[PDB]
């Protein structure tokens, strides 16, 4: 399993140009299962993963997506990662995550809601800052993003994680096609999936591992 | 199509659960190293790698964190290893960190470097609206560490190692404990999250809950 994992870690690279060859529906389903089963802080699951097969919408997004030109053009599949806005402790979203989990009264539910108020007001210092609340739900999607990429790599499928686009212009294109509801949510990132047209030009580059990892004994 | 690999991934996805109480059994050096390699080798936006992953073995520091960590009480007590995910502050387009991330990749040659800096500038000012907003910039590097969080947890799961991702602590207070011990430079970096690792004492009583998959995943066209 070590050699296999290590092989997947070195196989995953950010590829921009893909083969025409399409990912099977079974491989695609596995990848999305990895997203769906990902853990999210407080089990909120304030996120959605959208397979964008619609070619006109891709064409509309393209001029606003500097980091995604070739991927939007060539990728087998293109996934949008959406995060919930305004997921404040006193929101229905949060209210609904407790019920889902089998929490009820308002003395087991209003109790944990007391903790979530403390968590957002004090612990993470974000309750009264909508951008920070959005950035918090958006962070959970990066967990699913890593899970999808690792699953992909273990299947020999290439990916590219993408932030290189104008967020507000992409959000409005998505809202106008009713792909998202801009009141409730906004895009966090994009992920392309496919088979690389060719081997990467330059080798994998990272900081020396000592500048990144360490032990405090 | 490749059924053996599907089974292995499917086993790991259903194995992973957020584990609060661990047994005493420790993770091997080889398994911890692979897990950390998963974080190190993770992609980050623009190749910045504005992150550090620290194995917190020191028991006194764990003991000090504990009263301010409502979500990590049994994890700090019982976990085999505990990892702090640290993100860089002030990663503005014109910062030394952003410049070094280009140099690392051999980009320097006047307007290869400068031309990228110009893209990173519009990216932070216009695409993400964060160039002049240090909290947003921090949250942006902190987002990258969640990719590593994911890769670490999947690697652990494939290894049979239980895990728990942790945000349930007072960030300012924990930051101050970490700076006080010279674990971080608070002017340059801040904690993003923690991850406990180990072997579950036992399987959970209450099976995994998720939203119906139609409420999370969909296809446009
Ligand atoms: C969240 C994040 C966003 C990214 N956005 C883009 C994108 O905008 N366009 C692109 O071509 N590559 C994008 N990438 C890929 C990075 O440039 C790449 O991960 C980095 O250069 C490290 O190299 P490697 O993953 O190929 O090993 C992104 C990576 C991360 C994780
Ligand atoms: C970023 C993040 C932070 C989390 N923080 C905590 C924590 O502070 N304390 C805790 O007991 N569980 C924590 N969890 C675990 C979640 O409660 C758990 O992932 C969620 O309820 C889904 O259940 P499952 O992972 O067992 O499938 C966290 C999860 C995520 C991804």
């Amino acid at each position: 399993i070590h050699h296999q994992i290590q092989q997947a870690l070195h196989f995953r690279t950010a590829v921009r140009v893909y083969k025409e060859e399409k990912i099977s529906d079974e491989d695609l389903a596995l990848i999305l299962d990895a997203a769906w089963l990902s853990p999210s802080s407080i089990g909120l699951e304030g996120w959605r993963f959208v397979v964008l097969d619609n070619k006109p919408i891709k064409e509309e997004i393209k001029p606003f997506a500097w980091g995604a030109q070739y991927q939007l053009e060539t990728a087998s599949h293109f996934i949008l990662l959406i995060a919930e806005k305004h997921a404040r402790y006193d929101s229905p979203a949060i209210k609904n995550s407790l019920l889902r989990r089998g929490i009820k009264e308002g003395d087991g539910l209003n109790s944990r809601l007391k903790l979530y108020e403390s968590f957002q007001k004090e612990d993470m210092d974000m309750a009264d800052n909508p951008r920070a609340l959005f950035d918090w739900t958006a962070k959970q999607t990066y967990i699913a993003l890593g899970n999808m990429m690792m699953t992909a790599a273990l299947l020999g499928i290439d990916t590219c994680p993408i932030e290189g686009f104008h967020y507000d212009k992409v959000n409005h294109i998505l809202a106008k096609h009713n792909v998202i509801d801009l009141e409730k949510e906004g895009i966090a990132s994009m992920l392309s999936l496919g088979y690389r047209l060719r081997d990467p030009k330059h080798a994998q580059v990272r900081k020396p591992k000592e500048e990144v990892m360490s032990v405090v004994k």
